[PDB]
C-alpha cells in the first residue's frame, strides 16, 4: 500500500464520533444505516450481501484502498452516483489521516 499510517488511536475517537453513527467496524457487524467496514481494505466495493445495496456501488466497483476511500469520504454521493449515504462529506482532511489509519488497522 502507498499510504503510511498516522495513529491507530485517535482515529478510533474520530470513527466513534463520525462513522460509528451509521456503520460498524466489528466482524460481520450490524449493517445499521451503512454496511459494516471489516476487511474492506483490499476487498472491492459491495462485499456484504443481504443488506440494502445499490446498482451504482456495484457498477462503481472500487477496490477500497486508502486513496479511493479518502476521496469517496470527501463526496460519497458524487463518487458513487447512487448511495443512501447522506453523510456530511469529510472536509477536515487532517483527522481523515488518523481515521483512515484506525480503519486500515481495524480492517487488517
Ligand atoms: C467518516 C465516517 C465514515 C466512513 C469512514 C464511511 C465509510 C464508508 C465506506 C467505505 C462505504 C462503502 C461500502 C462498500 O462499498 O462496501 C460506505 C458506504 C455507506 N455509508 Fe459510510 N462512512 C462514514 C460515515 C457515514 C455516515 C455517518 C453515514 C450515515 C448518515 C453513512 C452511511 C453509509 C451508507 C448508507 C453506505 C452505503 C452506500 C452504498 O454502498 O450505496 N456513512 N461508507
Ligand atoms: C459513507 N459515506
Amino acid at each position: 500500500t502507498e499510504f503510511k499510517a498516522g495513529s491507530a488511536k485517535k482515529g478510533a475517537t474520530l470513527f466513534k464520533t463520525r462513522c460509528l453513527q451509521c456503520h460498524t467496524v466489528e466482524k460481520g457487524g450490524p449493517h445499521k444505516v451503512g454496511p459494516n467496514l471489516h476487511g474492506i481494505f483490499g476487498r472491492q466495493s459491495g462485499q456484504a450481501e443481504g443488506y440494502s445495496y445499490t446498482d451504482a456501488n456495484i457498477k462503481k466497483n472500487v477496490l477500497w484502498d486508502e486513496n479511493n476511500m479518502s476521496e469517496y469520504l470527501t463526496n460519497p454521493k458524487k463518487y458513487i452516483p447512487g448511495t443512501k449515504a447522506a453523510f456530511g462529506g469529510l472536509k477536515k482532511e487532517k483527522d481523515r489521516n488518523d481515521l483512515i489509519t484506525y480503519l486500515k488497522k481495524a480492517s487488517e
